[PDB]
Protein backbone atom coordinates (compact mmCIF):
# COMPACT_ATOMS: atom_id res chain seq x y z
CA UNK A 1 0.00 0.00 0.00
CA UNK A 2 2.16 2.52 1.26
CA UNK A 3 5.24 0.52 -0.39
CA UNK A 4 3.10 -2.30 -1.83
CA UNK A 5 2.69 -3.08 -5.06
CA UNK A 6 1.10 -6.56 -6.39
CA UNK A 7 1.01 -8.16 -9.54
CA UNK A 8 -1.23 -10.14 -10.96
CA UNK A 9 -0.97 -12.75 -14.06
CA UNK A 10 2.75 -12.52 -13.88
CA UNK A 11 2.87 -15.82 -15.46
CA UNK A 12 6.84 -17.19 -14.32
CA UNK A 13 6.98 -20.46 -15.23
CA UNK A 14 10.29 -22.73 -14.15
CA UNK A 15 13.42 -21.68 -15.90
CA UNK A 16 12.75 -17.79 -15.84
CA UNK A 17 13.16 -15.37 -13.71
CA UNK A 18 11.63 -11.91 -11.85
CA UNK A 19 14.22 -9.49 -10.96
CA UNK A 20 13.12 -6.31 -8.89
CA UNK A 21 14.94 -2.59 -7.87
CA UNK A 22 13.68 -1.10 -5.17
CA UNK A 23 14.17 1.41 -2.01
CA UNK A 24 14.33 1.13 1.64
CA UNK A 25 12.00 3.30 3.63
CA UNK A 26 14.27 4.95 6.03
CA UNK A 27 11.35 3.84 8.65
CA UNK A 28 11.38 0.55 7.60
CA UNK A 29 11.90 -2.35 10.07
CA UNK A 30 11.95 -5.08 6.71
CA UNK A 31 10.29 -5.73 3.86
CA UNK A 32 9.32 -8.51 1.83
CA UNK A 33 8.72 -9.76 -1.50
CA UNK A 34 5.98 -12.73 -1.99
CA UNK A 35 5.95 -14.73 -4.81
CA UNK A 36 3.18 -17.09 -5.01
CA UNK A 37 -0.91 -18.10 -6.30
CA UNK A 38 -2.90 -15.51 -4.68
CA UNK A 39 -2.70 -13.65 -1.32
CA UNK A 40 -2.72 -16.66 0.53
CA UNK A 41 -0.84 -19.28 -0.97
CA UNK A 42 2.99 -18.08 -1.27
CA UNK A 43 5.87 -20.30 -2.94
CA UNK A 44 8.01 -18.06 -0.95
CA UNK A 45 7.83 -15.26 1.10
CA UNK A 46 11.63 -13.30 1.62
CA UNK A 47 11.34 -10.98 4.53
CA UNK A 48 14.84 -9.05 5.06
CA UNK A 49 14.14 -8.16 8.46
CA UNK A 50 16.33 -5.01 10.25
CA UNK A 51 14.04 -5.47 13.48
CA UNK A 52 11.50 -7.18 13.42
CA UNK A 53 10.00 -10.06 15.66
CA UNK A 54 13.47 -10.77 17.34
CA UNK A 55 15.54 -10.66 14.24
CA UNK A 56 17.93 -8.27 13.97
CA UNK A 57 19.74 -7.91 10.25
CA UNK A 58 18.00 -11.74 9.29
CA UNK A 59 16.28 -12.51 6.29
CA UNK A 60 13.59 -15.12 6.98
CA UNK A 61 12.23 -17.41 3.77
CA UNK A 62 9.05 -19.17 4.24
CA UNK A 63 6.14 -20.39 2.01
CA UNK A 64 2.64 -19.54 3.25
CA UNK A 65 -0.38 -21.95 2.12
CA UNK A 66 -3.91 -21.54 2.94
CA UNK A 67 -2.49 -18.76 5.58
CA UNK A 68 -1.02 -21.04 7.31
CA UNK A 69 3.24 -20.12 6.93
CA UNK A 70 5.14 -23.13 6.80
CA UNK A 71 8.48 -23.68 8.37
CA UNK A 72 10.66 -20.69 8.13
CA UNK A 73 14.16 -20.98 6.92
CA UNK A 74 17.06 -18.08 8.30
CA UNK A 75 20.14 -16.99 5.83
CA UNK A 76 22.98 -15.44 7.70
CA UNK A 77 23.73 -13.17 4.25
CA UNK A 78 22.38 -9.68 4.69
CA UNK A 79 23.32 -6.86 2.27
CA UNK A 80 20.62 -4.48 3.09
CA UNK A 81 21.08 -1.14 4.79
CA UNK A 82 17.78 1.33 5.19
CA UNK A 83 17.62 4.02 2.69
CA UNK A 84 19.70 2.03 0.44
CA UNK A 85 18.29 0.68 -2.92
CA UNK A 86 18.04 -3.07 -3.66
CA UNK A 87 18.40 -5.68 -6.47
CA UNK A 88 17.20 -9.25 -5.89
CA UNK A 89 16.67 -11.64 -8.29
CA UNK A 90 14.32 -14.60 -8.34
CA UNK A 91 15.05 -17.52 -10.37
CA UNK A 92 12.33 -20.32 -10.66
CA UNK A 93 13.18 -23.70 -11.10
CA UNK A 94 11.14 -27.00 -10.41
CA UNK A 95 13.29 -28.04 -7.40
CA UNK A 96 14.42 -25.06 -6.05
CA UNK A 97 14.43 -20.97 -6.87
CA UNK A 98 17.33 -19.19 -6.58
CA UNK A 99 17.40 -15.90 -4.88
CA UNK A 100 20.17 -13.69 -5.82
CA UNK A 101 21.41 -10.25 -4.85
CA UNK A 102 23.74 -7.16 -6.57
CA UNK A 103 26.22 -7.95 -3.79
CA UNK A 104 26.97 -11.38 -6.11
CA UNK A 105 25.53 -13.55 -2.81
CA UNK A 106 22.85 -16.00 -3.52
CA UNK A 107 20.86 -18.99 -1.87
CA UNK A 108 18.27 -21.06 -2.62
CA UNK A 109 14.98 -21.95 -1.05
CA UNK A 110 12.75 -25.55 -1.87
CA UNK A 111 10.18 -25.36 -4.34
CA UNK A 112 7.20 -26.72 -2.11
CA UNK A 113 4.91 -26.92 -4.36
CA UNK A 114 5.61 -27.34 -8.15
CA UNK A 115 3.46 -25.26 -9.97
CA UNK A 116 3.32 -24.61 -13.89
CA UNK A 117 3.56 -21.19 -13.71
CA UNK A 118 3.94 -18.21 -10.75
CA UNK A 119 0.74 -15.61 -11.44
CA UNK A 120 0.96 -13.96 -8.23
CA UNK A 121 3.87 -11.35 -6.92
CA UNK A 122 3.52 -9.02 -4.07
CA UNK A 123 5.92 -6.70 -2.02
CA UNK A 124 5.68 -5.03 1.79
CA UNK A 125 8.02 -2.33 2.57
CA UNK A 126 9.69 -1.19 -0.83
CA UNK A 127 9.13 1.55 -2.44
CA UNK A 128 9.11 0.12 -6.19
CA UNK A 129 11.26 1.28 -9.06
CA UNK A 130 10.88 -1.64 -11.69
CA UNK A 131 10.25 -4.93 -12.00
CA UNK A 132 11.65 -7.34 -15.12
CA UNK A 133 11.19 -11.22 -15.77
CA UNK A 134 13.15 -13.06 -18.77
CA UNK B 1 -10.87 -6.52 -20.62
CA UNK B 2 -7.43 -6.10 -19.55
CA UNK B 3 -6.62 -9.92 -19.29
CA UNK B 4 -2.26 -9.43 -19.13
CA UNK B 5 -0.17 -8.37 -16.47
CA UNK B 6 -2.25 -5.89 -13.95
CA UNK B 7 -0.68 -3.85 -11.02
CA UNK B 8 -2.25 -2.33 -8.33
CA UNK B 9 -0.87 0.05 -6.01
CA UNK B 10 0.99 1.44 -8.43
CA UNK B 11 0.35 4.85 -6.89
CA UNK B 12 1.82 6.85 -10.23
CA UNK B 13 2.08 10.64 -9.04
CA UNK B 14 2.54 13.71 -11.07
CA UNK B 15 5.57 14.97 -12.34
CA UNK B 16 6.38 11.05 -12.63
CA UNK B 17 5.99 8.21 -15.60
CA UNK B 18 5.83 4.66 -15.92
CA UNK B 19 7.79 2.92 -18.55
CA UNK B 20 6.49 -0.45 -20.40
CA UNK B 21 8.50 -2.79 -22.29
CA UNK B 22 6.87 -5.67 -24.19
CA UNK B 23 6.75 -7.93 -27.20
CA UNK B 24 3.65 -7.41 -29.78
CA UNK B 25 2.31 -10.97 -30.98
CA UNK B 26 3.05 -11.75 -34.80
CA UNK B 27 -0.36 -11.99 -35.22
CA UNK B 28 -1.65 -8.92 -32.78
CA UNK B 29 -5.31 -7.51 -33.65
CA UNK B 30 -3.93 -5.22 -31.25
CA UNK B 31 -3.12 -4.16 -27.41
CA UNK B 32 -3.84 -1.68 -24.75
CA UNK B 33 -2.36 -0.48 -21.70
CA UNK B 34 -4.68 0.97 -18.68
CA UNK B 35 -3.87 3.56 -16.61
CA UNK B 36 -6.88 4.06 -13.75
CA UNK B 37 -7.99 3.32 -9.89
CA UNK B 38 -9.39 -0.18 -11.43
CA UNK B 39 -10.63 -2.47 -13.87
CA UNK B 40 -14.03 0.03 -14.68
CA UNK B 41 -12.19 3.38 -14.17
CA UNK B 42 -9.83 4.03 -16.21
CA UNK B 43 -8.11 7.69 -16.54
CA UNK B 44 -6.35 6.75 -19.94
CA UNK B 45 -6.89 3.39 -22.47
CA UNK B 46 -4.30 3.46 -25.05
CA UNK B 47 -5.43 1.37 -27.78
CA UNK B 48 -3.36 0.45 -31.07
CA UNK B 49 -5.78 -1.11 -32.93
CA UNK B 50 -3.92 -3.45 -36.06
CA UNK B 51 -7.13 -5.12 -37.19
CA UNK B 52 -9.79 -4.15 -34.25
CA UNK B 53 -13.36 -2.94 -34.56
CA UNK B 54 -12.93 -1.77 -38.21
CA UNK B 55 -9.77 0.28 -37.32
CA UNK B 56 -6.85 -0.72 -39.32
CA UNK B 57 -3.84 0.94 -37.82
CA UNK B 58 -4.95 3.35 -35.36
CA UNK B 59 -4.08 4.73 -32.40
CA UNK B 60 -7.91 5.50 -29.83
CA UNK B 61 -7.95 6.68 -26.57
CA UNK B 62 -10.36 6.94 -24.19
CA UNK B 63 -11.92 7.32 -20.43
CA UNK B 64 -14.07 4.87 -18.30
CA UNK B 65 -15.88 5.73 -15.65
CA UNK B 66 -17.98 3.16 -13.91
CA UNK B 67 -17.67 0.94 -17.07
CA UNK B 68 -19.14 3.58 -19.55
CA UNK B 69 -16.56 4.62 -22.04
CA UNK B 70 -16.02 8.30 -22.87
CA UNK B 71 -15.19 10.66 -25.46
CA UNK B 72 -12.49 8.94 -27.96
CA UNK B 73 -9.42 10.51 -29.28
CA UNK B 74 -7.58 9.26 -32.35
CA UNK B 75 -4.32 9.76 -33.61
CA UNK B 76 -2.35 9.52 -37.00
CA UNK B 77 0.72 8.27 -35.59
CA UNK B 78 1.16 4.62 -35.57
CA UNK B 79 4.75 3.48 -34.81
CA UNK B 80 4.16 -0.08 -34.19
CA UNK B 81 4.98 -3.35 -36.38
CA UNK B 82 3.06 -7.05 -35.01
CA UNK B 83 5.96 -9.67 -33.86
CA UNK B 84 7.94 -6.68 -32.50
CA UNK B 85 8.87 -5.19 -28.96
CA UNK B 86 7.11 -2.05 -27.48
CA UNK B 87 8.41 0.64 -25.62
CA UNK B 88 5.96 3.30 -24.31
CA UNK B 89 6.10 5.93 -21.68
CA UNK B 90 3.28 7.46 -20.09
CA UNK B 91 4.17 10.76 -18.00
CA UNK B 92 1.25 12.60 -15.92
CA UNK B 93 0.41 15.15 -15.40
CA UNK B 94 -2.34 17.12 -13.54
CA UNK B 95 -4.26 18.63 -16.92
CA UNK B 96 -2.81 15.45 -19.10
CA UNK B 97 -1.07 12.38 -19.44
CA UNK B 98 2.18 12.24 -22.47
CA UNK B 99 2.53 9.21 -24.23
CA UNK B 100 5.79 8.89 -25.34
CA UNK B 101 7.40 6.74 -28.04
CA UNK B 102 11.10 5.25 -28.28
CA UNK B 103 10.65 6.27 -31.95
CA UNK B 104 10.61 9.79 -30.62
CA UNK B 105 7.14 10.15 -31.45
CA UNK B 106 4.90 11.89 -28.52
CA UNK B 107 1.37 13.11 -28.08
CA UNK B 108 -0.52 13.86 -25.42
CA UNK B 109 -4.72 12.97 -23.65
CA UNK B 110 -6.78 15.18 -21.80
CA UNK B 111 -6.93 14.30 -17.39
CA UNK B 112 -10.83 14.04 -17.27
CA UNK B 113 -10.47 13.01 -13.45
CA UNK B 114 -7.64 14.10 -11.03
CA UNK B 115 -6.43 11.78 -8.61
CA UNK B 116 -3.61 12.44 -6.74
CA UNK B 117 -2.08 8.87 -7.64
CA UNK B 118 -2.75 6.56 -9.81
CA UNK B 119 -3.06 3.06 -8.23
CA UNK B 120 -3.44 0.52 -11.03
CA UNK B 121 -2.08 -0.46 -14.32
CA UNK B 122 -2.92 -3.07 -17.08
CA UNK B 123 -1.68 -4.80 -20.20
CA UNK B 124 -3.83 -6.14 -22.58
CA UNK B 125 -2.53 -8.35 -25.42
CA UNK B 126 1.14 -7.65 -24.86
CA UNK B 127 3.84 -9.97 -23.95
CA UNK B 128 5.18 -7.99 -20.74
CA UNK B 129 8.96 -7.64 -19.84
CA UNK B 130 9.66 -4.93 -17.64
CA UNK B 131 7.59 -1.75 -16.25
CA UNK B 132 10.23 1.40 -14.51
CA UNK B 133 8.79 4.17 -12.81
CA UNK B 134 10.62 6.93 -12.29
C1 LIG C 1 12.00 -17.59 15.54
C2 LIG C 1 10.55 -17.66 15.09
O1 LIG C 1 9.95 -18.73 15.10
N1 LIG C 1 9.98 -16.53 14.70
C3 LIG C 1 8.60 -16.52 14.26
C4 LIG C 1 8.33 -15.29 13.39
O2 LIG C 1 9.21 -15.28 12.28
C5 LIG C 1 6.89 -15.30 12.92
O3 LIG C 1 6.64 -14.08 12.17
C6 LIG C 1 6.00 -14.19 10.94
O4 LIG C 1 6.89 -14.87 10.04
C7 LIG C 1 6.35 -14.99 8.70
C8 LIG C 1 7.32 -15.81 7.92
O5 LIG C 1 7.40 -17.11 8.47
C9 LIG C 1 6.11 -13.60 8.10
O6 LIG C 1 7.33 -12.89 7.98
C10 LIG C 1 5.15 -12.83 8.98
O7 LIG C 1 5.03 -11.51 8.47
C11 LIG C 1 5.71 -12.77 10.41
O8 LIG C 1 4.81 -12.09 11.26
C12 LIG C 1 5.94 -15.39 14.14
C13 LIG C 1 4.48 -15.61 13.74
O9 LIG C 1 4.31 -16.85 13.03
O10 LIG C 1 6.30 -16.50 15.01
C14 LIG C 1 7.67 -16.49 15.47
O11 LIG C 1 7.83 -15.28 16.11
C1 LIG D 1 -15.89 4.50 -34.97
C2 LIG D 1 -16.31 4.25 -33.52
O1 LIG D 1 -16.97 5.08 -32.92
N1 LIG D 1 -15.92 3.12 -32.95
C3 LIG D 1 -16.29 2.87 -31.58
C4 LIG D 1 -15.32 1.83 -30.99
O2 LIG D 1 -14.03 2.41 -30.86
C5 LIG D 1 -15.81 1.34 -29.64
O3 LIG D 1 -14.99 0.25 -29.19
C6 LIG D 1 -14.57 0.37 -27.88
O4 LIG D 1 -13.66 1.48 -27.81
C7 LIG D 1 -13.15 1.70 -26.49
C8 LIG D 1 -12.23 2.88 -26.56
O5 LIG D 1 -12.94 4.08 -26.55
C9 LIG D 1 -12.39 0.49 -26.04
O6 LIG D 1 -11.24 0.33 -26.87
C10 LIG D 1 -13.29 -0.75 -26.10
O7 LIG D 1 -12.51 -1.90 -25.83
C11 LIG D 1 -13.88 -0.89 -27.49
O8 LIG D 1 -14.83 -1.94 -27.50
C12 LIG D 1 -17.28 0.90 -29.74
C13 LIG D 1 -17.90 0.38 -28.45
O9 LIG D 1 -17.82 1.37 -27.43
O10 LIG D 1 -18.07 2.02 -30.17
C14 LIG D 1 -17.76 2.40 -31.51
O11 LIG D 1 -17.84 1.22 -32.21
Amino acid sequence: ASAGVAVTNLNLKPGHCVEIKGSIPPDCKGFAVNLGEDASNFLLHFNARFDLHGDVNKIVCNSKEADAWGSEQREGVFPFQQGAEVMVCFEYQTDKIIIKFSSGDQFSFPVRKVLPSIPFLSLEGLQFKSITTE
